[PDB]
């Protein structure tokens, strides 16, 4: 059947178009193919929907997968470029989605990433202290992973252990050991890390911390001599200083283990083809931003759309970075019981830029436009 | 199986009669099955009374009841293929048999429009603004036939959008939305409110949308979808909206992780609003009324009570009004959670805080003439 | 099968190599043996990927470990003859299993203390701290840094029929004939502080606890040392006066920690340069002045690096040595406790006072060409 | 059974030798039988290996003690036929072995005169009165060794006449009354505490004794006897008198069950009192002092610290000082258990009720000289 060349037209198209995500979407009056750009939803076809049950059927044999069972979820893997494929029983047929993992795009390299002079210079810093923690925050695409990622890059050798676990595993690295852990036989990020200080590491690395159980752990893998990295979820890089806290984590480990949190959010980048300024009043600036020592010297950019853009005015995604350090400062107001707006008051009265801040900064630079800022980050003070 | 045949054939006949109503419920002398049309009842059918047992557990089959336990009353819904129809169980255990009862259900007729929908405006306000987040959860509360789906669809409606992904898991679907993606589960396959979320963390959901969480299995997971960047939507019944946060600490979630998730919680019920054309002023005691409201608007309330007519088939009232409690999460009731909390103490905050509680919502539609009196103190406790 | 022969050469080459520690880690495309010597590790071999099941399955029969499951870790311990017993541990590695041997030398432990790096003044303290009737001695540092050689060789240093020696650790690396040692095991219910608590009940002299990680054991363990023990313990900071502030903000009150400790040592550890091929290295003055060294002495320097040989292997380092700040309290550093001192302040009177830094004993070593510029300047952090 | 008679030989040498203490711990390499003369310690025998583990279980046969677990502490005590004997043992698991350490317990020239057990005179007084009643229920709460035993024994010496029937029930009995009812009870037979109170109350007791309770199934029935007409003695191990109350309610005790029966809390601890003849004054910075302490009176403060001599041993101390807190029930207290409670603002009730809590007390034997600030801040945490 013809069948054959449309799913890798699909596959093949959305690898063209530099797409993260595959939506195959039945719906009862249609059919739908949706690409993820930029991490933005665009619909790139309509195929016939006589086909729907052709369609995701080839793609189930592609997954090695059960085409015999249309009412259960089912996941896989399919490597050809490689994609992570999820299918989920809606009720007028099986809605399909692919999400790649390009392992020649990654970047690896931190200067590449948008990372501000100052904040890549703390973050590596951070990162070579023997003995520490490192928190890389964010909600899920924003590029934590990439940046953990670039940090186990930087640092590898011969002479050091590292040792991550991760649910799941994005990508596989030589000369690192990769633990991929399913909590329905056991193994949890605990367990792993305890196992984890029986094998004499250097590095540690886990995915995420959301219990006392792995996060008290975790911080006595830090104080132990290790170097541990790990996210969390939070609305700011202050406030998982706080939520640390209510994990029941006394405040003297917080202040004293930790090396370095990071909050990170991506927005998408201005096209360099058809980028022109845009004259956006300064008391609008003024008023979320900078106040106008610098408002005499922004230019902000709005791309009109091209071919290159494939209309949208944006090409490519940008980093906005918050990097906070531990000071002694900080933590002092650790000790004394501080609230998250202290702690922000004191990082942003010490030097250290907020997300808003640095996102704003990236726009006078004309990497971003404004709306990018506002939709991304949230609003200071 | 003649009575399957049968069975169905008193559906239809129900179908074609202009009845709403239906009632199979056994007797040890006779065998009632009973039409209801216009409101008056008739007797239909005298159908053996030997397969009164294999006829009332096979329309238990259709609902995905539990015959295993026949002393205890089950409710459900059921879909019957037209050309779509569905509807409304309801069973009791009788001395003499098992009594099912079939209401009609009418999913038309009931619009998306979130203006119409009666959200006081401030209350529309934080409904609205809080359900734009790419952090956080919702929850509506209210008991069954509240409209918290009516409001949910409402909600997803202006949500919904070609740049995102909007997923929702019902059982079942009131609605058929063109666009959103709807899994509709039943539990004996193994489709679950957990296995529905495990799924969509794994399609890249913008939003997720899961009907109730009746347990910790899906309220553990449903958080931390809330946590991961997602928007959560869903329902539950309890008495209010810090009732919610009580039961959501009962279920062992702990007390950061629902300060940190949910970022509204909003109840309501719906009322019977008095008729259009019957409606006439009826005089209170302004203490007893200021019992209930401000002293100093106290004179100023007219309440109407509708008296009857051909319209309202009698009944003084027409349509249904709902009343809203809605509970942005603030950083005041934040640090409550944190610090700990109590159920009282968390309804004195939100309420000196200006968020508004169901009665005195369902007071100012008593103001405005809405509603009465006697329909407010039927559905909604004092608050002092 | 070759397997054996090729196991025990691993493990063989390791013991002949003098490694800390072996690494057996599987890969998707390549496959590695690594040593840790001198705490720096290196890959000694390339084994191929078809024994690798086969390579840890065996290891597995040598642990008594079960084979039946390769997803989950597994540990255990291994006694071989040529005698040498090291541990084991094994991870489930996406593409294989990875094990790690950790060597414990039965005969080689040191028990002496000029033999570990001590300086002559400092370990004149040491000394005076450990044979004290009551109080507490506090050794820091990371892992691997010998804090339990130091440990060891100080209960080997006082041992006696006359008194009973208690000691808690997790794990014992060491079997010592006439001090009872016990492997604490925390699933089974026994922590530090069940452990400390029976201690107290054993009528002893001295009283060993592997670490204090909380105020539970913290309480406990310094009300042993004011009843008139003399107990050892570590904590985790960066340096000895840290430790001080350490145990405050555990919520020791500051009375306590000036009252019942008697010292606080921290120490490190820098390889050693080569007795083979150890030549002058040219370090600028005014680079070494301005970190390394006061601008007194400072052109007499011989810094070191060596070559490398077929002694090292080429590395230009054969073994480690400490370096280490021992510092007891003088009452003008107990003064400051009382009166609310910060950590800084604590550490400008130990500076100012006899106590060297750390830094300050890595450079008396490296003058005496023990070690080289490179390690003093990799291990330890600068004063000011 | 040759074992049995020498294992009775080395207690009975120990009772010919001046030791105090005796330590069997076994090792891999020898096996340390212990006595501990003058303080000093000396090793007695080298006995088998191979009964070690046979000798070493027969000993823990003597106390009661489970052998059915050898990898945890188990601690408890053993009488002797002598012309009576008492040791009390603490066993721990040894990586080679179970070490077994028995210490005398010398149940002579502990007296029960009341004026003299340090009671405060405001204490002493809600102490007194409220061991006096028709109707209650006393707990007097303390770590082990705490002299809980001795206070209650003062109470009954005092309560103890021919016109009443007092009855107890302990395991072991620590001293022999006369005329009082005494029931050892052992668990194995099924005498238990529970057991013990259904029968005293078929007795008709004017006074029920029993020594602590350590479950609901002995408290329901403790409870009912207080509320039946009758006085009941017991202990608690816990913190304070206020968290008495709430392990109390943890327990499944209803609150209007505990406010109604127990009308007294009485928590204590002994700590170590400075020697007479070596106590010289030691100043304290005000402030600090003052920080546990009235401002007002703090520079009135003279504490007293012990250096040592002959006949301390150079301990510093002499004797033990018990510090007291007593809590009668109040009617104010009694509303905050029945309208909800926590142990905070029990805490802060009876603190601003006037009663005085442990921290305050042994403030008050540190102002007169009694023992030393160091002492207080060991066995008392601060109230504020
Ligand atoms: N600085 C950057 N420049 C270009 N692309 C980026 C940058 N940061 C992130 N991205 C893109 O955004 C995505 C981030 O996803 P990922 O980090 O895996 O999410 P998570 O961190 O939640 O696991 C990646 O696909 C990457 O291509
Ligand atoms: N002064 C020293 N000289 C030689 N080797 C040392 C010295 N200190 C530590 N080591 C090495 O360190 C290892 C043990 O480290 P350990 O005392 O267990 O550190 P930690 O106390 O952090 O666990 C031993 O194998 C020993 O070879
Ligand atoms: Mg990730
Ligand atoms: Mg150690
Ligand atoms: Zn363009
Ligand atoms: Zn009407
Ligand atoms: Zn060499
Ligand atoms: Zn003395």
């Amino acid at each position: 059947a013809p069948v054959v060349k449309l799913v890798n037209l699909i596959l093949t198209d959305a690898i063209k178009r530099k797409a993260s995500d595959i939506h195959i979407e039945p719906y009862e009056r249609s059919f739908r193919v949706r690409y993820r750009i930029d991490g933005v939803l665009y619909e790139v076809m309509k195929p016939p929907l006589k086909l729907k049950n052709a369609i995701t059927s080839r793609i189930k044999i592609m997954a090695e997968l059960d085409i015999a069972e249309r009412r259960l979820p089912q996941d896989g893997r399919i490597k050809i470029m490689d994609y992570r494929v999820s299918v989920l029983p809606t009720l007028f047929g099986e809605k399909v989605v692919l999400r790649l993992l390009d392992k020649s795009n990654l970047q690896l390299d931190m200067t590449k990433l948008g990372y501000e002079p100052d904040a890549l210079h703390y973050f590596k810093e951070a990162i070579h202290k023997p003995f520490g923690m490192v928190l890389v925050t964010g909600p899920t695409g924003s590029g934590k992973t990439v940046s953990l990622y670039s940090a186990l890059g930087e640092l590898n050798k011969t002479t050091e252990n590292i040792s991550t676990a991760e649910d799941p595993v994005e990508f596989n690295f030589a000369g690192i050991n990769q633990v991929q852990m399913h909590e329905d036989i056991g193994l949890n990020f605990a367990a792993a890390l305890r196992s984890f200080l029986r094998q004499d590491p250097d590095i540690i690395m886990i995915g995420e911390i959301r219990d006392f159980e792995t996060a008290e752990i975790a911080i006595k893998a830090a104080l132990t001599g290790h170097l541990v990295l790990s996210t969390l979820h939070t609305n700011d890089a202050p406030a998982t200083i706080n939520r640390l806290l209510n994990m029941g984590v006394e405040p003297f480990l917080v202040a004293s283990a930790v090396n370095l949190i990071t909050a990170q959010r991506l927005a998408r980048r201005v096209c360099s083809e058809c980028k022109q300024p845009e004259e956006i009043p300064i008391q609008a600036l003024i008023d979320a931003g900078v106040s106008p020592d610098e408002g005499p010297s922004y230019v902000c950019y709005k791309g009109t759309g091209c071919v290159k853009c494939n209309n949208t005015g944006y090409k490519g995604r940008v980093g906005f970075y918050q990097v906070m350090p531990m000071l002694e400062e900080i933590r002092e107001l650790i000790l004394n019981g501080a609230n998250t707006a202290e702690i922000k008051r004191e990082s942003m009265r010490l030097g250290i830029k907020t997300m808003r801040q640095s996102g704003l900064t990236k726009l006078k630079e004309g990497v971003t436009s404004f709306e990018e800022v506002l939709r991304v980050t949230v609003a200071d003070d």
